[PDB]
């Protein structure tokens, strides 16, 4: 963590996404792209909302420790954490099945973190807001950003 | 060859991103709306400018012309500006929904007691695929990091 | 679990000891022998006792699993789980220099289970009072059992 | 050979373990206090044995004694009875802290008119160092298990 930034794509039930993970000064942020239709989901979570959320799983981590495993699994580089992308929908019915829906929450993804070690079986939750489709403008007002600098070197 | 100017400028109330690119044999005009990210692109060969500056009367080289078109687009030279109109506003200086989008990038070659415009048409792109956009950024952002 | 015992050899520290662990209904049971010189110990925890404690570690386990991970750590069949005996003395030192003793809690010993994977390092502490030396009367009136059930087959 | 009798007894307010055990030119007597866990323990051998009885008056072959007090044990005959006493307890019916602690295994031979005392002298053994015993213990248990 400590300001680091990990992107990578990854395919989630047969759709490429890109995944942007970034750890700053008590702030988590999680940011998600369909690769084709760029639509775009984004999340924010502090270290008390984090804890807290591990808390109710039984199974704690504190912050640093999360981010950590989070970016450990957006590396495919630990085999005791991997990531799933789920809607609302899905998400009740893999725990309500174990036993009414508004703009913002239906357009919601939930990036699950999950955890698997010999005797614990864990699902992190982390929920992303619809975050709309990108403005073209501003997509190529940066890219005319990037051109120049790649040109200065 | 190869040379490519891209620059800002305002035409009639609106701000556009001009990129003029001189392949071999080949000229490249590429104007895009920095706001509603409306894309306009031409591509002309050396034939056709010859034939399009001689049929407004002051016929340039193709080399020649793409060259003063460049300093047009630093506005590094007072013999030669340029302007940006459609087929109606065209038609007043002298139609279907794709005459009805394209543009005309014009450029205005002063000269002794008279001005002379060059019209260049433009047609209409669309607005690009947001996720292709995307994809394009990924790509820089990946040679900026290596490099 | 549900009613099986488990008993095998090991050393702690250089020191061989025999471990019985017995999980009964809602019952689980650590009996831990000196071979050399025939102290004992033991302990008896409940579901309630058990499942309060590891939540005090911030890593939860329901009572059945815990008993499956302590016997696992004492068939030693899982490199996730591993076991430790203590005094008082060594248990405050290893949590004290981190940052007055009564008879009972003196000779008392602490079984820990020690859970290692891969994002969490959790101490799970017994604690086991000691129980005296076993009477020989009583070991010799049982070996006089054992001897003629074995002469009966 | 080998046979083994193991009964218990009472012997003058208390209880015993008596285990006799006829190894080949061998009788082994072991007697355990059931509550203390106090240990005696005699091995004899066959011209001790008969040495022994002829100096009591009657002499036995060593098989047919040893036979003798495996009925004694199990109580099975009328000419036979065992009685435990110690040298001080003996002296009285004709010390070093060794002797203080010996014990002498009876058995009482009934012929005619008239009873025979045969005393076996059996050693302290101390009692049981009990990890020793938890070990054999363990043994036994393992024995069980796969049988």
């Amino acid at each position: 963590e400590v300001g680091t930034v990990v992107q990578e794509e990854m395919k989630f039930r047969g759709s490429e996404f890109a995944v942007k993970v970034e750890m700053a000064e008590r702030l988590l942020i999680v940011e998600i792209s369909d690769v084709v239709t760029a639509d775009q989901w984004r999340g924010e979570f502090g270290p008390a909302y984090i804890e807290d959320l591990t808390r109710k799983t039984g199974n704690f981590k504190q912050f640093p420790v999360f981010c950590s495993m989070l970016e450990s699994a957006v590396h495919k580089s630990s085999d005791s954490v991997t990531l799933d992308l789920l809607t609302y929908s899905d998400l009740e019915l893999l725990r309500n099945r174990k036993a009414p829906q508004s703009p913002a929450l239906s357009a919601k993804r939930y990036l699950i973190l999950i955890y698997t070690v010999e005797f614990d079986r864990i699902h992190y939750p982390l929920p992303l807001p619809y975050l709309g489709k990108p403005d073209p403008a501003e997509l190529q007002k940066e890219i005319r950003a990037l051109r120049s600098e790649l040109k200065t070197l």
